[PDB]
């Protein structure tokens, strides 16, 4: 769920408020997204979306009435490391990995303030 | 919460249904408890209770209206290992450790069927 994702990002980037810093960044970070990613951080978001798009094409995921961001799952943050729990059933397990990969991607790429809130006439 | 505890025990003892196998075992496993533990597994439960009793004596724990078994926290089970997440605030962090220690204790002691449901006239 959105909330586990926010914590995963803070697990990796302890100094940020992910809901503020990465929201509406580029053509992909935040709600919706189109066009060509503007940078690599924007590319982490595009991949993240494709991963959620894939989750949706799984017979295991077509049971929960809730969205990937409403689909809670369990993980832990320990020594700045993310671990998706084995108690997660198939679908939750797929979403957890999608969020874990994105959180890690965010922490490995440059963040360009000059792309914050981005004029969506560039996407 | 009770539910995270059940999973922690299954994380360590993959073959059991903790709510069935360890419920009402001895003088301490299950609801309430008094007397002298009947065996070591019963002693894991007594310790577990004392840990919850300690949790209650913490200024951090006197905010949540819910019980230690209603007090959800987050952890993950990975390769039969339990990790209490750093996203847990102080109180949840204390309960998580109490449950983790008990789950591990259960998995290291003998289980005597001859103590299942135990006549509470022996406690
Ligand atoms: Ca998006
Ligand atoms: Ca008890």
């Amino acid at each position: 769920a959105l909330w586990q994702f926010n914590g995963m990002i803070k697990c990796k980037i302890p100094s940020s408020e992910p809901l503020l810093d990465f929201n509406n960044y580029g053509c992909y970070c935040g709600l919706g997204g189109s066009g060509t990613p503007v940078d690599d951080l924007d590319r982490c978001c595009q991949t993240h979306e494709n991963c959620y798009k894939q989750a949706k094409k799984l017979d295991s995921c077509k049971v929960l009435v809730d969205n990937p961001y409403t689909n809670n799952y369990s993980y832990s943050c320990s020594n700045n490391e993310i671990t998706c729990s084995s108690e997660n059933n198939a679908c939750e397990a797929f979403i957890c990995n999608c969020d874990r990969n994105a959180a890690i991607c965010f922490s490995k790429v440059p963040y360009n303030k000059e792309h914050k809130n981005l004029d969506k006439k560039n996407c």
